[PDB]
C-alpha cells in the first residue's frame, strides 16, 4: 500500500479499518512521496506500546537520511529542524511550562472567550449566511498564535506564515521545490524578525524564550518561530474547522451542551477523539533492533501511528464512529501519547472549549449547505475545509 491514503475530507480512508482488522500489529506501506518503506500502526493497543517506548525516537525520525512519509524534509535546508529538543536542550522546560501550561491558560482564557463570543455575536447580527472558516476560525486561531505564541503579527505576516505552513506540510498538490521553499521563506522571515517579535508587547511564548537565561542566538529564536508556526497554526485552524463541522452535524448534542454547560469539557475530549485532523501519521525510528507485539523492527526503520485510526479503533472505543460526549472509554490520541504529548494541549483545549461554548450558547446554528457539498483542501497535511457556509 502507498501512503498516505488521500482521505482529505472528514471521511477516514477505508484502508485504516482494512489494516486494523488484519492479523499484523504493524503493516508495511510505502511513502508515495519518497518511495521509502515504512511501518504503519492502526490499533490502539499497539500504538500505546510504540509511543510509550522511548527506544522508538521522534528525533531520529528526522535525521538526515531518515525514511519518511513526507515528500520533503519538514525543515529549512541547513537548519537543525528539531527545535523542541533544542529548546529543551538549552534548558527551557520551565519556560515552556510557564508559556504553555496552566499559568498561560489563566493569562489568556479571558480574552480567548471574549473573542470567540465577539466573533459569533457579529455573525449572529447578520442576515443570511456566513463562512465559519474565514469569519470565525481564522481570526480566533490567528489571535491564539499571535497573542500566545509569536507576538503581534501584521495581517500580511499572518498570511505568509499560515501559507508557508500549509504548503510546507502538504503531501501533494505542489512541487517539492515550492515545499522546501516554504520552509526557507519562514526561516528567513524569522531570521529577520524573530527578535523584533520577541520584543512586542504581551507574554507570548517567543518572548519568554528570548527573555530566559541559557543568550539564544538569532538562529535559535528563528527555529523556535518556525516550530510554533507549524505546530500551532495548521493544527488549530484545521481542528477548529473540523470540530465546528462535527458540532453542526450533531444538533442533539449541541442542545444537550446548551442545557448542561458542565458537560462541555467531556465534549471537548470527544471532539479530540472523533474529529480527524492529520492526513498522515506521527512517526518514530527504531534506535536499535526492537520487537513490537511480536514483530521485529530493525534499527533505522520508521514506524508511523495514524492517530485517526487509533481514535477510531473499535477494540478501544465501543461505537468508535459515533460522536458521544460523556463516553467513558480510554484516553484519546488526539494529542498523541507519551513524552511527545502535545505541549500545546492546554491552550488548544482552551480555544476548543471556547468554541464549543460559543456554539452551545446559540442553538440553531447550522450548515448552509449539505455536508457532502463542503469543499476540502486536497493534499494538506492537516485536513481543512475551504469554507464552512453557515447560518441561523
Ligand atoms: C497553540 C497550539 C499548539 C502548539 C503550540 C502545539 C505545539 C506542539 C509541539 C511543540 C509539539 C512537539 C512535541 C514533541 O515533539 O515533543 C506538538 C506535538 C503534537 N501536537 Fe500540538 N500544538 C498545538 C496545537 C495542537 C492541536 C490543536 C492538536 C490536535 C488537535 C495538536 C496535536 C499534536 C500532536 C498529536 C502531537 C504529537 C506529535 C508526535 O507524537 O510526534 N497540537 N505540539
Ligand atoms: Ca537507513
Amino acid at each position: 500500500l502507498t501512503y498516505p491514503f488521500h482521505d482529505w475530507s472528514q471521511e477516514l480512508s477505508p484502508r485504516y479499518a482494512q489494516l486494523r482488522a488484519s492479523d499484523a500489529p504493524v503493516c508495511p506501506v510505502v511513502s508515495e512521496g519518497t518511495g521509502d518503506p515504512l511501518w504503519l500502526v492502526t490499533r490502539y493497543a499497539t500504538a500505546v506500546k510504540l509511543l510509550e517506548d522511548s527506544r522508538f525516537s521522534s528525533e531520529a525520525a528526522q535525521a538526515s537520511g531518515a525514511p519518511r512519509q513526507e515528500p520533503v524534509e519538514l525543515r529549512a535546508p541547513g537548519t537543525r529542524g528539531d527545535a523542541i529538543a533544542m529548546l529543551r536542550e538549552a534548558g527551557l522546560r520551565s519556560v515552556l511550562a510557564d508559556g504553555l501550561g496552566p499559568r498561560a491558560v489563566r493569562r489568556h482564557q479571558g480574552w480567548i472567550n471574549d473573542l470567540a463570543e465577539t466573533l459569533m455575536s457579529e455573525l449572529a447580527s447578520r442576515e443570511g449566511t456566513f463562512d465559519l472558516a474565514a469569519d470565525f476560525v481564522e481570526p480566533l486561531s490567528s489571535a491564539l498564535v499571535s497573542r500566545t505564541l509569536l507576538g503581534e503579527l501584521s495581517a500580511d505576516e499572518r498570511d505568509l506564515l499560515a501559507h508557508c505552513a500549509d504548503t510546507g506540510l502538504r503531501f501533494c498538490g505542489v512541487t517539492h521545490e515550492e515545499q522546501v521553499h516554504a520552509f526557507t521563506q519562514m526561516h528567513e522571515f524569522f531570521l529577520e524578525h524573530a527578535r523584533r517579535l520577541a520584543g512586542t508587547p504581551g507574554e507570548h511564548l517567543l518572548k519568554l524564550i528570548a527573555e530566559a537565561p541559557v543568550p539564544l542566538s538569532d538562529e535559535a529564536l528563528a527555529e523556535a518561530g518556525s516550530l510554533l508556526v507549524v505546530a500551532g497554526f495548521p493544527t488549530s485552524s484545521g481542528f477548529l474547522c473540523g470540530a465546528l463541522l462535527t458540532l453542526l452535524r450533531h444538533p442533539d448534542a449541541v442542545q444537550e451542551l446548551h442545557a448542561h454547560p458542565e458537560r462541555v469539557p467531556s465534549a471537548v475530549e470527544e471532539l479530540l477523539r472523533y474529529t480527524p485532523l492529520s492526513t498522515g501519521s506521527v512517526k518514530r525510528m527504531a534506535t536499535e533492533d526492537l520487537e513490537i507485539d511480536g514483530v521485529r523492527i530493525k534499527a533505522g526503520e520508521v514506524v508511523m501511528v495514524s492517530l485517526e485510526a487509533v481514535n477510531h479503533d473499535p477494540d478501544a472505543f465501543e461505537d468508535p464512529d459515533v460522536f458521544r460526549p460523556g463516553r467513558e472509554g480510554p484516553m484519546h490520541f488526539g494529542f498523541g501519547r507519551g513524552r511527545h504529548f502535545c505541549p500545546g494541549n492546554r491552550l488548544a483545549r482552551c480555544v476548543i472549549e471556547a468554541t464549543v461554548r460559543a456554539v452551545a450558547r446559540r442553538p440553531g446554528l447550522r450548515l448552509a449547505v449539505a455536508p457532502e457539498e463542503i469543499s476540502w483542501h486536497e493534499g494538506l497535511g492537516f485536513r481543512r475545509p475551504r469554507a464552512i457556509p453557515a447560518t441561523w
